[PDB]
């Protein structure tokens, strides 16, 4: 039930809020790896990527459009990486869905 | 216009084929970064995602819903990463829109 992004989203839990509607939240990274790094969470709390279904289509493809315009608005038009992560060959830490964006300097390959 | 992709799609350039819809594609990537590394790609030849409009809302969430689907059919369910690339700083070469899916081994953090 609960997690991090529990408290991040009823707003008890000090955040940097770049966006907000009523299908998610976007907020920045308290360890940030890039120049810019935020995170676009749902407010629906689907817990993995991989436990997402059929009737959270239109919302994930939402997360990637609301992911790509706060890039535009931050000033990321030279590029940045979006990254999803999964269980723990994933390295996921919150198991709250969430896309981070990275940019404002050169990520590099492989990303990890 | 053309890009590599575009011979992986019309079938003239050899390609390993995991999955196929009217809206995508899905196939492994000849430069595997992970014993299970393959391409979602979408069939509307978007370039890049800062490219993208609220028109392919439905399409993109479902290139995540093919994505996570295919990463099951794959056997990862010890986790993976997906990884979309945007412009130079996130280090992108064919310009056409696709989510990357890499697992079966631990990917680290942070991505690049
Ligand atoms: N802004 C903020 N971010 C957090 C906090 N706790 C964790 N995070 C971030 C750090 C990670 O980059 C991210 C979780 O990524 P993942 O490992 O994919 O679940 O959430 C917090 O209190 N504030
Ligand atoms: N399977 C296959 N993949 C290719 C070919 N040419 C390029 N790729 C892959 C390698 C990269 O991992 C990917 C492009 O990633 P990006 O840099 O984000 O645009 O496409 C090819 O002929 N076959």
């Amino acid at each position: 039930a609960p997690t991090i992004f529990s408290r991040i989203l009823d707003k008890s839990l000090p955040a940097d809020i770049l966006y907000e509607d009523q299908q998610c939240l976007v907020f920045r990274d308290v360890a940030p790896q890039a120049p810019v790094h935020f995170l676009v969470i749902p407010k629906k709390p689907i817990p993995r990527i991989s436990q997402a279904e059929e009737e959270d289509q239109q919302l994930l493809g939402h997360l990637l459009l609301v992911a790509k315009q706060t890039a535009k608005a931050e000033g990321l038009g030279d590029g940045y990486r979006l990254v999803i992560n999964d269980g723990k060959l994933g390295a996921q830490s919150v198991y709250h869905l969430h896309i981070h964006v990275l940019g404002g300097r050169q990520l590099q390959w492989p990303p990890g």
